[PDB]
């Protein structure tokens, strides 16, 4: 029994994390085979952050110019080139540590694990779901820059999140693995804000399901409703629309509890309609929305990754 | 910026994790040099879950009786032994991946990170506290045990829990490394009960510290309290009483954020007396208290926000 926000194990990208350093700036890199993947924004100084040539910057670097640390040897970076708003150092050494693993971008409502990372040390685990407005939820401090964020599917890493930077109102950006930004954010110091957020709710609902299977069910009503009913409603409180999509994914668990989606939906619409009248669900006084379905079936089952 | 429940890399643990077999039984394992330390009761059997006899169930047992397998390969048993209620399996190769490490037995308050695993794999990780009540709040399905609990100082991991039982509320018991249980639970299925569990009051009080340093004031009060009057109020709301100890301990973040240990209790108490008025604290309705003022120091930056 139990339901814990849980993340995945970090073993296998813990022996690809490495310290970057250009000049002034450290932070992280990611090595895979013999590349060395980090934040473009390391090359540059505070004042070229306010409006980089990033091209221009880099092409005044030599190989030489970039430290990297594995541990404690260094790595002889011997090739250097942007891909989006990430920098590719080439080195001289396969890691011998890389895991299976492919590049992904995920969908906002997917959740993660986050490798917190200072100086090339991992120092923290915790798990994160990309948020509508494309933020996400961290909880980074200075040096966390080229901290990654990954899913595992089988034994193989899907790598999905690079940090790069903190929003004013304290949640975070970054790019893919690609270089590619989540949301419309850029890397450079400029007026840049989080949009309004909204509620995942095909997130609530598996979590709903999830206190159900946890025995928590004084939620649970008599009714049922429909999609275009029941979005309405999401509308209003600032919750995605959910679509049919949601609620096939969403099939096994209303089959294994007896609860249909839509008559989970009821009991969300109650919720938002009414609060919680002094309850909580699963230790919580907030519908939570950082689980997916995916989540909820894998916690509930035991599954594992040797 | 931001506040997680962030629990240690575990990269350093999952390279411990074995799978122990004993007749029908398997569970995880923990491979440490040439040791494999796991819950006795893994030699019970159907008949012997009310009153085992640990001492004559294991002399009749041979180191060939128990099966052991790190990955795809069976590790030899060359010698066993009972310590308390955990059982050592002495094997015939160390572990290559052994970290520094050491056992410590915890007090009821302390944080930890748990490595769920299942058949000698890991599943998640998440973070845990030690409750008053001895028990913890784990996610944890049939096979789990084994599981061990862990933190991370500098490049050590110090154990501090096994996972041995689920309790009939649906939280979970386990034992130190050198085998004894927390609390007053034995590793019988006769019934035994969890006693009442209360908050953790001085790790409510490091968490809100953690809000005034992330940018939050607004449950601060003009008011004080003497510590005796805050116990007084603080029990009837279930809370552990607060000890000059925790007074002294929570210094640090009150000499960084500018309030006194007994102002901030004095906010303590109108939030209890209040609710949170449709306002969250870092993120929660709820006040939390699975972080403890280790946790925040060391997750928090070092210079407080206004
Ligand atoms: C002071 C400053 O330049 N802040 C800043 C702003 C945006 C981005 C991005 N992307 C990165 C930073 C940096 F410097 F913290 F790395
Ligand atoms: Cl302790
Ligand atoms: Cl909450
Ligand atoms: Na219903
Ligand atoms: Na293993």
């Amino acid at each position: 029994s139990g339901f814990r926000k849980m993340a995945f194990p970090s073993g296998k990208v813990e022996g690809c994390m490495v310290q970057v350093t250009c000049g002034t700036t450290t932070l992280n890199g990611l090595w895979l085979d013999d590349v060395v993947y980090c934040p473009r924004h390391v090359i540059c100084t505070s004042e070229d952050m306010l409006n980089p040539n990033y091209e221009d910057l880099l092409i005044r670097k030599s190989n030489h110019n970039f430290l990297v640390q594995a541990g404690n040897v260094q790595l002889r970076v011997i090739g250097h080139s942007m891909q989006n708003c990430v920098l590719k150092l080439k080195v001289d050494t396969a890691n011998p540590k890389t895991p299976k693993y492919k590049f992904v971008r995920i969908q906002p409502g997917q959740t993660f694990s986050v490798l917190a990372c200072y100086n090339g040390s991992p120092s923290g685990v915790y798990q994160c779901a990309m948020r509508p407005n494309f933020t996400i939820k961290g909880s980074f401090l200075n040096g966390s820059c080229g901290s990654v964020g990954f899913n595992i599917d089988y034994d193989c890493v899907s790598f999905c999140y690079m940090h790069h930077m903190e929003l004013p109102t304290g949640v975070h950006a970054g790019t893919d693995l690609e270089g590619n930004f989540y949301g419309p954010f850029v890397d450079r110091q400029t007026a840049q804000a989080a949009g309004t957020d909204t509620t995942i709710t095909v997130n609530v609902l598996a979590w709903l399901y999830a206190a159900v299977i946890n025995g928590d069910r004084w939620f649970l009503n008599r009714f049922t409703t429909t999609l275009n009913d029941f979005n309405l409603v999401a509308m209003k409180y600032n919750y995605e629309p959910l679509t049919q999509d949601h609620v096939d994914i969403l099939g096994p668990l209303s089959a294994q509890t007896g609860i249909a989606v839509l008559d989970m939906c009821a009991s969300l619409k109650e919720l938002l309609q009414n609060g919680m009248n002094g309850r909580t669900i699963l230790g919580s006084a907030l519908l939570e929305d950082e689980f997916t379905p995916f989540d909820v079936v894998r916690q509930c089952s035991g599954v594992t990754f040797q």
